[PDB]
């Protein structure tokens, strides 16, 4: 139908501190979760079945991300490292050392030969997956880096920061192509490219999501109604059914907007703390949501539309 009807199907318990991130594997079979409890957990995407715990970080994890082939994970930790993991063996393949403060955010490129990271040390680093070596350190921002993401062909990186900027980087050279958002404030708490790489979705800590045209550097859409003044809350393009924007909220709800009309089309109730992370299944109309330490659960929601 014209609106979704997401309904709670499973609650996934086991983390002992706040959940920080949830991500579906590109092949759709898994959900990965990261937590302040220093653990990664792997769950069945369709039935929430607990699969395994992946351990090794010495402090909390703020983010986890899948390789394009669903075989590897990368995690970003307060221990100042990222780790590359073989999901099947659960083994740490590489530890990526160089950041001088907490690593907050990470992603593979589509090729999955590179990892990008953002840190409280105000830098963005680009890493070689095969060797675990740091290829480039970008002096990207003047405050902690909240998000990093590659576009569809891997040629661009978008970064965001508490400094109030969103910057687009040439992967190959590390050089800045554009400062897309250029304000002293508000802090930019999240950014990512649209699936086709033409748009950037940006969150600011003034309860606002905006959809930007990268090429023209202009705001096309604004989404409001939710609460976001403190946390770096993920947002998503939902593309399997109707074309939605999805975000967590500091009022403990998942918000779903019509991307084109900007109308709120659903609010998902059930969590008992801030919903810091949401993920959209690559093929099925399924949302994963995760909450902070009063809750510590992941919820799987399913829609007909
Ligand atoms: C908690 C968290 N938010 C982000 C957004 O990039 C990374 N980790």
């Amino acid at each position: 139908g014209s609106k979704p009807n997401y309904a709670l199907k499973f609650t996934l318990a086991g983390h002992t501190k706040a959940v920080s991130s949830v991500k579906f594997s590109p092949n759709g079979e898994w959900l990965a979760s990261s937590s302040a409890d220093k653990l990664i957990k792997i769950w069945g995407a369709y039935d929430g079945k607990f699969e395994k715990t992946i351990s090794g970080h010495k402090l909390g994890i703020s983010d986890v991300a899948w390789s394009s082939d669903s075989n590897l994970l990368v995690s970003a930790s307060d221990d100042k490292t990222l780790k590359i993991w073989d999901v099947s063996s659960g083994k740490c393949l590489k530890t990526l050392k160089g950041h001088s403060n907490y690593v907050f955010c990470c992603n593979f490129n589509p090729q999955s030969n590179l990892i990008v990271s953002g840190s409280f040390d105000e830098s963005v680093r680009i890493w070689d997956v095969k060797t675990g070596k740091c290829l480039k350190t970008l002096p990207a921002h003047s405050d902690p880096v909240s998000a990093v993401h590659f576009n569809r062909d891997g040629s661009l990186i978008v970064s965001s920061s508490y400094d109030g900027l969103c910057r687009i980087w040439d992967t190959a050279s590390g050089q800045c192509l554009k400062t897309l958002i250029d304000d002293d404030n508000p802090p930019v708490s999240f950014v990512k490219f649209s699936p086709n790489g033409k748009y950037i979705l940006a969150a600011t800590l003034d309860n606002t999501l905006k959809l930007w045209d990268y090429s023209k550097g202009k705001c096309l859409k604004t989404y409001t109604g939710h609460k976001n003044e403190k946390y770096c809350i993920f947002a998503n393009f939902s593309v399997t059914g109707g074309k939605w924007i999805v975000s967590g909220s500091e009022d403990n709800l998942v918000y779903i907007w019509n991307l084109q009309t900007k109308e709120i089309v659903q609010k998902l109730q059930g969590h008992t703390d801030v919903v810091i992370s949401t993920a959209c299944h690559p093929t099925e109309n399924i949302i994963a949501s995760a909450a902070l330490e009063n809750d510590k659960t992941i919820k799987l929601w399913k829609s007909d539309c």
